[PDB]
C-alpha cells in the first residue's frame, strides 16, 4: 500500500497496536503523526500501571513533585505565562461568521472569536508541522459521560504532554474500554501540542513546556475537531472539558435538542425526607464548587454533589428536565478552600490528587491563601514560583487560579446517581455572579421568559480564571460568555423554545448574589455553609409555599421567611434593598449591551422582558 513505507508508524509504537485501532482512529493517529513527527507513539490503556509510569516519567523530568505528606498526591509548577484560559486566543471556525457570533451593531463581538477557514489554515500550518519532534505522542481514548451510555460522547485526544494524560485520567473515563465501546462510531478529534519541539530553542521556566507566543485554541464544529497549541493549562489542554463538553457540545445540543451548560448539579434533602436536584450557573471562580459540595449549617439538611462545572440536560418522555455530569472528577480552584469553607473538598483532595501552582510545605504538604490552617514550628513554605516564601511578603504563595485535580468518586458526599445514565431530574435553575452593589441576595423569576432574560442579563466581577484584570463588572450571560459554541441569539431562542415542549415541567429560575458589600467594603452575607438558608427558601418555593413578595425585579422572600436564626446581626435591609437609581442604570447597560452584541438575532421575547422590566422600574 506504500512505495517506501514512510507512512507506517508501527515501528514507533511503544504501547499498543495501530492494528487494534478502528479505521478512522488509526487514520487520525497516523495522519497527525506524519505532520507533527513524534518520536514515539503511546496508545493509552488507562491502567494503573500506565499511570504509575507516567508519574515516574514526569518526576524524572522535573515536571511534578511528590507531596510525601499525602497518599499519591503530586504538585506541578507551570510557566507563569501559562496559568489560565486565554479567551482572546480561543477561536471558533465556521463558514459563516453569523453561525458563531451575532453580527454586532457597532463594536466587536464579546460573545466569541470567529475565524475563517482560510485564516486558520495559515495559523495551523505555521505551528504544527514538526511540533512534536523528539517527543511522545499519547493517544487518549476518552468518554464524556458514563461509559457505554447512549448519551455519552467519545473523543480521541492526541497530545505530547504526560501532564495532560494524567489529568485526563482523572477528569474523564479513558482507556482501552472506550476504544471497545467506540467501535466504528463517530468520535471528536482532539489534537494538542505544547509547541516545544526538541532540541529546545528556548529555555523552559519550571521545566514547563509551553509556547505562549503561538498559543491558539481552535474549534471546528463542522469537522468535530478541536485543535490546541502552545498551552498546558487545564482549560486549554484538557480538550474534553471546556472545548468539547461546552463549546462543541453546545452546538450539538442546539442541533439535537438538548443543553450543554456551565452548571453544577446538586441534590438537596430536607428533614421531611424529600430530595430535589438543582442546577446553578455561576461564572468562573464564582462559587459553583463550594455550593455543590456545601456542608449545610441547618440541621436535618443534606447536600450531595452530582457535578460541579458542566451539565448536559435534556427533557425525557415524561417531560422532566434530566441532567448528567459528563466529567469524572473535579478541577477546582484551590485558594480559599479550608475546613470552614469547603470541608468536603478537603476530605477529597488528600489522595490521588494532582495540584497545580499551589505552595509546598517542607513536610510534604500543600498551602495556599485561605487554607486557614497554622503550620507547625520549623515548617517552611515554597511558593508556586519555586522560591522561598514568608507570610510577610507581597507575592502570594499560591497562584490565584491554582487548581486541584481529584477524582469525583472520592468525594464523601458524591450523589448515588452521579453515574446514572438516565440523569437526575432538575426542578430549579440558579443564576448569579459577583455583584458588590445593588443586586439583592436572592430573587425568583416571574416566568420562564423572564428567567431566560435574567440569565441573559448576568453581570459579574472579573476573576483570575481568564486574562481579565481590574475586577471590572463584565457581562457573562448564563455564565457562558467564554464558552458559546454558536450564535448567542440562537442560544437564547433555543432556551426560550423549551417552553413550547409538550408536557414540559419547566424548573423554577432563581438569581442569587453571595457577594454584595456594605459601605465599609466587607461582605454582607457569610455564604458557604450559610447558603443552605437560601436553598431552603428555594426548596419551599418549588413545593409551592406562599413565602414570596412581588417586587419590580421578581419575587423576594417575605419578611421572616428566611431562617436567619444563629445570625441576627444580618442587615436585612441592605441585603434586599432595591434602589430605583441603581436599577435604572442597570437596565440601560443591559439595553446597550443586548442591542449592540445580539442586534438582529435578539429574540423578541427577550426584548419584551427588557421593556417590561424598564417599565416596572420607572413606576417605582
Ligand atoms: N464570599 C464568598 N466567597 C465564595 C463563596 N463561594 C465560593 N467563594 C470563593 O470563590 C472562589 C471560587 O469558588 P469556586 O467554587 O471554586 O468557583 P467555581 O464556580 O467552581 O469556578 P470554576 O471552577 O472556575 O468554574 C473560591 O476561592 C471561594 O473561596 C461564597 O459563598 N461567598
Ligand atoms: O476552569 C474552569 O472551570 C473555568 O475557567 O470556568
Ligand atoms: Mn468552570
Ligand atoms: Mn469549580
Ligand atoms: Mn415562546
Amino acid at each position: 500500500p506504500q512505495l517506501h513505507n514512510g507512512l507506517d508508524f508501527s515501528a514507533k509504537v511503544i504501547q499498543g497496536s495501530l492494528d487494534s485501532l478502528p479505521q478512522e482512529v488509526r487514520k487520525f493517529v497516523e495522519g497527525n503523526a506524519q505532520l507533527c513527527q513524534p518520536e514515539y507513539i503511546h496508545i493509552c490503556d488507562g491502567s494503573e500501571e500506565e499511570y504509575g509510569r507516567l508519574l515516574a516519567h514526569m518526576q524524572e523530568e522535573g515536571v511534578i513533585r511528590k507531596l510525601k505528606k499525602y497518599d499519591n498526591c503530586w504538585l506541578a509548577l507551570t510557566d507563569p505565562r501559562d496559568v489560565a484560559r486565554i479567551e482572546s486566543k480561543t477561536v471558533i471556525i465556521t463558514q459563516e461568521q453569523r453561525d458563531t457570533v451575532p453580527i454586532p451593531k457597532s463594536g466587536q463581538s464579546q460573545l466569541g472569536r470567529w475565524m475563517s477557514e482560510e485564516d486558520f489554515e495559515k495559523a495551523f500550518n505555521a505551528r504544527f508541522p514538526g511540533c512534536m519532534k523528539g517527543r511522545t505522542m499519547y493517544v487518549i481514548p476518552f468518554s464524556m459521560g458514563p461509559l457505554g451510555s447512549p448519551l455519552a460522547k467519545i473523543g480521541i485526544e492526541l497530545t505530547d504532554s504526560p501532564y495532560v494524560v494524567a489529568s485526563m485520567r482523572i477528569m474523564t473515563r479513558m482507556g482501552t474500554s472506550v476504544l471497545e465501546a467506540l467501535g466504528d462510531g463517530e468520535f471528536i478529534k482532539c489534537l494538542h501540542s505544547v509547541g516545544c519541539p526538541l532540541p529546545l530553542k528556548k529555555p523552559l521556566v519550571n521545566n514547563w513546556a509551553c509556547n505562549p507566543e503561538l498559543t491558539l485554541i481552535a474549534h471546528l464544529p463542522d469537522r468535530r475537531e478541536i485543535i490546541s497549541f502552545g498551552s498546558g493549562y487545564g482549560g486549554n489542554s484538557l480538550l474534553g472539558k471546556k472545548c468539547f463538553a461546552l463549546r462543541i457540545a453546545s452546538r450539538l445540543a442546539k442541533e439535537e435538542g438538548w443543553l450543554a451548560e456551565h452548571m453544577l448539579i446538586l441534590g438537596i434533602t430536607n428533614p421531611e425526607g424529600k430530595k430535589k436536584y438543582l442546577a446553578a450557573a455561576f461564572p468562573s471562580a464564582c462559587g459553583k464548587t463550594n455550593l455543590a459540595m456545601m456542608n449545610p449549617t441547618l440541621p436535618g439538611w443534606k447536600v450531595e454533589c452530582v457535578g460541579d462545572d458542566i451539565a448536559w440536560m435534556k427533557f425525557d418522555a415524561q417531560g422532566n428536565l434530566r441532567a448528567i455530569n459528563p466529567e469524572n472528577g473535579f478541577f477546582g480552584v484551590a485558594p480559599g478552600t479550608s475546613v470552614k469553607t469547603n470541608p468536603n473538598a478537603i476530605k477529597t483532595i488528600q489522595k490521588n490528587t494532582i495540584f497545580t501552582n499551589v505552595a509546598e510545605t517542607s513536610d510534604g504538604g500543600v498551602y495556599w491563601e485561605g487554607i486557614d490552617e497554622p503550620l507547625a514550628p520549623g515548617v517552611t513554605i515554597t511558593s508556586w514560583k519555586n522560591k522561598e516564601w514568608r507570610p510577610q511578603d507581597e507575592e502570594p504563595c499560591a497562584h490565584p487560579n491554582s487548581r486541584f485535580c481529584t477524582p469525583a468518586s472520592q468525594c464523601p458526599i458524591i450523589d448515588p446517581a452521579w453515574e446514572s445514565p438516565e440523569g437526575v431530574p432538575i426542578e430549579g435553575i440558579i443564576f448569579g455572579g459577583r455583584r458588590p452593589a445593588g443586586v439583592p441576595l436572592v430573587y425568583e423569576a416571574l416566568s420562564w421568559q423572564h428567567g431566560v432574560f435574567v440569565g441573559a442579563a448576568m453581570r459579574s466581577e472579573a476573576t483570575a480564571a481568564a486574562e481579565h484584570k481590574g475586577k471590572v463588572i463584565m457581562h457573562d450571560p448564563f455564565a457562558m460568555r467564554p464558552f458559546f459554541g454558536y450564535n448567542f441569539g440562537k442560544y437564547l431562542a433555543h432556551w426560550l423554545s423549551m417552553a413550547h415542549r409538550p408536557a414540559a415541567k419547566l424548573p423554577k429560575i432563581f438569581h442569587v448574589n453571595w457577594f454584595r458589600k456594605d459601605k465599609n467594603g466587607k461582605f454582607l452575607w457569610p455564604g458557604f455553609g450559610e447558603n443552605s438558608r437560601v436553598l431552603e427558601w428555594m426548596f419551599g418555593r418549588i413545593e409551592g409555599e406562599d413565602s414570596a413578595k412581588l417586587t419590580p425585579i421578581g419575587y423576594v422572600p417575605k419578611e421572616d421567611a428566611l431562617n436567619l436564626k444563629g445570625l441576627g446581626d444580618v442587615n436585612v435591609e441592605e441585603l434586599f434593598g432595591i434602589s430605583k437609581e441603581f436599577w435604572e442604570k442597570e437596565v440601560e447597560e443591559i439595553d446597550k449591551y443586548l442591542e449592540d452584541q445580539v442586534n438582529a438575532d435578539l429574540p423578541y421575547e427577550i426584548e419584551r422582558e427588557l421593556r417590561a422590566l424598564k417599565q416596572r422600574i420607572s413606576q417605582m
